[PDB]
């Protein structure tokens, strides 16, 4: 029969296309192997008319594919960009909706831990090192977090539908995002073993497990010490655009003009619900497209961000 032939781009970044000439005899994944558009897996389809000149996804199946990908993505796991493009099928259906100024997520698939994710990080300073996070961040921030969703979700390893940990999440982007020139300065005193002095680097300087307060936190907490006895760390020294407390959920009061933004988290460990807390002129409790105003908040609460720059004890 005819030989029909279309012009189309390929692409691993959606930066450097690559025309290629296809045959609408056999399938995209006969000439090209896996191939996505939009995300959409056109593998087994076999050309039609209307996807002259458009960009399709592959897998670097090359050097100069593998490089770029690379650059783009600052990974070479081999199943990232299937996962990416499987992901962002599902979150370009998504809705983000703009809820108090910053860009939400319409609840759907469990998606509740990543809307509260992308409102935390549009109120705190953060610069991704992979250009796919950076380019796709931009985008979300101006309200088209389709990209951005899909590429958190290729990242920490999750399907749609699965529920995911905000602290678990925030900590995988972390430790994607240049986070080098923070630094943090812990004394643990104990009556018998002394003081002993700890600094931290990057992301261990901006995240803390065992308490929701950075005022407790620069006072001493109580931590159980080498020798058994109890021993008190606190803060001396905090250099950081942010900072992030969190413990297992607990009833918790969040006064407004004292905490940036807060995760409350209701229900069972592993199938629970989050809601973000955002203080502005009063507390604002924004659940997916849904928002209430209250002038003061108790609740479950598991993760609290306060911002910062540079702070010194006046302990000793
Ligand atoms: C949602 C989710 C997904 C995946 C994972 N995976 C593992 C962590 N990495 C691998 C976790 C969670 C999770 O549920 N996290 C919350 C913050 C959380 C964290 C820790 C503990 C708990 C709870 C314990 C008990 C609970 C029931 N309710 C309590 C809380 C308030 C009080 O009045 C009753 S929740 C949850
Ligand atoms: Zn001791």
């Amino acid at each position: 029969s005819e030989v029909r032939t279309i012009k189309v781009f390929t692409t691993v970044d959606n930066i450097n296309l690559h025309t290629q000439v296809v045959d609408m005899s056999m399938t995209y994944g006969q000439q090209f192997g896996p191939t996505y558009l939009d995300g959409a897996d056109v593998t087994k389809i076999k050309p039609h008319n209307s996807h002259e000149g458009k960009t399709f996804y592959v897998l670097p199946n090359d050097d100069t594919l593998r490089v770029e990908a690379f650059e783009y993505y600052h990974t070479t796991d081999p199943s990232f960009l299937g996962r990416y493009m499987s992901a962002l099928n599902h979150t370009k259906k998504w809705k983000y909706p703009q809820v108090n100024g910053l860009t939400s997520i319409k609840w759907a698939d469990n998606n509740c831990y990543l809307a509260t994710a992308l409102l935390t990080l549009q109120q705190i300073e953060l610069k991704f090192n992979p250009p796919a996070l950076q380019d796709a961040y931009y985008r979300a921030r101006a309200g088209e977090a389709a990209n951005f969703c899909a590429l958190i979700l290729a990242y920490c390893n999750k399907t749609v539908g699965e529920l995911g940990d905000v602290r678990e999440t925030m900590s995988y982007l972390f430790q994607h995002a240049n986070l080098d020139s923070c630094k943090r300065v812990l004394n643990v005193v104990c009556k018998t073993c002394g003081q002993q002095q700890t600094t931290l680097k990057g992301v261990e300087a901006v995240m803390y497990m065992g308490t929701l307060s950075y005022e407790q936190f620069k006072k001493g907490v109580q931590i159980p010490c080498t020798c058994g006895k109890q021993a008190t760390k606190y803060l001396v020294q905090q250099e950081s655009p942010f900072v992030m407390m969190s413990a297992p959920p607990a009833q918790y009061e969040l006064k407004h003009g004292t905490f940036t933004c807060a995760s409350e988290y209701t229900g069972n460990y592993q199938c629970g619900h989050y809601k973000h807390i955002t203080s502005k002129e009063t507390l604002y409790c924004i659940d997916g497209a849904l928002l209430t105003k209250s002038s003061e908040y108790k609740g479950p609460i598991t993760d609290v961000f306060y911002k910062e720059n540079s702070y010194t004890t006046t302990i000793k």
